[PDB]
């Protein structure tokens, strides 16, 4: 008995394929998928005829195919895709205030936070995968985005995420080496430290909350054992993601574009997400509440920019 499928590594380029129906998907093409479920197992039925199946990169063409899209060389990239596919796509995507969202589920409230995060922010990727995947999630269709996320993050269905981290990974699929930052680290006996930083760590601060203080100056202890100071210089970058430990803090209505909070502690924490529009929005998976005043234990805030000038002299 012979059927006729297809095969495809980026459900772009498909490929004809003469299948024998006595034998498995395995055994005649390796480890095979249908939307996410392993059908390694599994021999052609005639439902299967016409329909598209993913494989991993046996020949050379398939993995010529495969880089160009994904941008990376790691074959069990498809794998892990396909397998947290077979998840996300059972999840529900909810329009919550005209963002799409997900129904909490497999404990992906820290991928509900940075999948809206991603959608108020300026910013756009690399990998062809991850571009039309994210095009796809703004139209509302986001199971394959959210599994190309796990997948580029090498994180599972299921496990806990966090989310400053989850953006680390896509920062460095995105088109961000315009972004620059300058530092002055100025010690008092050290003297006036300065960096410079390009890229993914030009947008990322792990330390304070406020974008206003940063600009100021904040004390760090020097590696030398007394106090020192720390102030921006120069920012270059569409935004800003200031990130600190979760600690109770006021978000003010107009000065922020949207942040993270984080209850709880240890293995019972719980993200939700605060946007900033014609009043304040809390959005937690599919729920949605508002409020003229918010104060929580946020972790994540982000801010718009261009480029920043500093008032400080050198
Ligand atoms: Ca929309
Ligand atoms: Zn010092």
């Amino acid at each position: 008995r012979t059927i006729k499928v297809f095969t495809t590594v980026d459900n772009i380029n498909l490929h004809t394929q003469v299948v024998d129906m006595s034998m498995t998907y395995g055994q005649q093409f390796g480890p095979t998928y249908l939307d996410g479920a392993d059908v390694t197992k599994i021999k052609p039925h005639n439902s299967h005829e016409g329909k598209t199946f993913y494989v991993l990169p046996n020949d050379d063409t398939l993995r010529v195919e495969a880089f160009e899209y994904y941008h990376t060389t790691d074959p069990s990239f498809l794998g892990r895709y396909m397998s947290a596919l077979n998840h996300t796509k059972k999840w529900k995507y909810p329009q919550v205030n005209g963002l799409t969202s997900i129904k909490w589920a497999d404990n992906n409230s820290y991928l509900a936070t940075a999948l809206l995060t991603l959608q108020q922010i300026e910013l756009k990727f690399n990998p062809p995968a991850l571009q039309d995947a994210y095009y796809r999630a703004r139209a509302g269709e986001a199971a394959n985005f959210c599994a190309l996320i796990l997948a580029y993050c090498n994180k599972t269905v299921g496990e806990l995420g966090d989310v400053r981290e989850t953006m680390s990974y896509l920062f460095q699929h995105a088109n961000l080496d315009s972004c620059k930052r300058v530092l002055n680290v100025v010690c008092k006996t050290c003297g006036q430290q300065q960096t410079t930083l390009k890229g993914v760590e030009a947008v990322m601060y792990m330390g304070t909350l406020s974008y206003e203080q940063f600009k100021k100056g904040v004390q760090i202890p020097c590696t030398c054992g007394k106090q020192a100071t720390k102030y921006l210089v120069q920012q270059e970058s569409p935004f800003v993601m200031m990130s600190a430990p979760p600690a109770q803090y006021e978000l003010k209505h107009g000065t922020f574009t949207c942040a993270s909070e984080y209850t709880g502690n240890y293995q019972c924490g719980h993200y939700k997400h605060i946007t900033s529009k014609e009043t304040l929005y809390c959005i937690d998976g599919a729920l949605l509440t508002k409020s003229s005043e918010y104060k929580g234990p946020i972790t994540d805030v982000f801010y718009k920019e261009n480029s920043y000038t500093t008032t400080i002299k050198p």
